[PDB]
């Protein structure tokens, strides 16, 4: 089951979709944007975009979670590495393209 998490201002991606369907959509959008992901847990991805030999390498977590206090599911994003601008750019693009 996805983890149950407290709603915070960072949570901007919510959905009533089945969490497994959410994961399918997330991987689809990541593929479309040439982001790699490691399947850390059923509902947790370690994502990577860009080129380590340039200035563009960005790593971040994406997690599908339940938000019981909203009766919704959500997608958590958290930076792991990379410049602030590179993270803002790629993570915002992914978030904008998710069809949940
Ligand atoms: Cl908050
Ligand atoms: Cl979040």
């Amino acid at each position: 089951k996805p983890r149950s998490l407290r709603f915070t201002w960072s949570m901007k991606t919510t959905s009533s979709m089945d969490p497994n369907d959410m994961m399918r959509e997330i991987r689809k959008v990541l593929d479309a944007n040439n982001c790699d992901y490691e399947q850390k847990e059923r509902f947790l991805l370690f994502c990577v975009h860009g080129d380590a030999r340039q200035d563009s390498l960005v790593q971040w977590e994406m997690e599908v979670c339940k938000l019981p206090r909203l009766s919704l599911n959500g997608v958590r994003f958290k930076r792991i590495s990379g410049t602030s601008i590179a993270f803002k750019n790629i993570a915002s693009k992914i978030a904008n393209e998710l069809k949940l």
